[PDB]
This record gives structure tokens, C-alpha cells and sequence, in this order.
């Protein structure tokens, strides 16, 4: 489950770092999660940053695994 070098090179810097450093991934995915972002929400946001198809498909899988593990919270109040 990895990305080719040409995809990694063209990642936005935040996502380059998410790719390389699992802790940075967790940080960011956790902020999406507590941001109450559904997978779809995450996709839109990644599309909005003008990210490539391969790239997006990679972080969706990671966000899904994260969500499937820790759950997507219900809003308060």
C-alpha cells in the first residue's frame, strides 16, 4: 500500500509529510476525525487542494482505516 515516487514528489507538503511520517498522518487524520469529517468530506477537501487521483485514493484508504478503528464521532449539542 504505497505510492510511487512521482506521486509523492507532487504531493502538497503537508501530505508529503503525512506519507513519510505515520505520526504526522495520525495527527492530521485525527483532526479530520474530530472535525467530524466523513470520508466523503475528506475526499472533497483533498480534491479542493488539487490532489492527484492516486494520491487521494491512498489517503482515503488511510482515513477509512483510521475511521474504522476509532470511529466517527457524533456531534454535540
Amino acid at each position: 500500500r504505497a505510492l510511487d515516487r512521482s506521486i509523492v514528489k507532487n504531493l502538497p507538503e503537508q501530505f508529503k509529510n503525512m506519507y513519510k511520517y505515520p505520526s504526522k498522518m495520525d495527527n492530521v487524520l485525527e483532526s479530520w476525525r474530530t472535525g467530524l469529517q466523513s470520508v466523503d468530506d475528506a475526499v472533497m477537501y483533498m480534491k479542493s487542494l488539487g490532489m492527484d487521483f492516486d494520491a487521494i485514493s491512498h489517503f482515503v484508504d488511510a482515513y477509512r482505516k483510521h475511521i474504522n478503528k476509532k470511529g466517527l464521532p457524533y456531534a454535540a449539542a
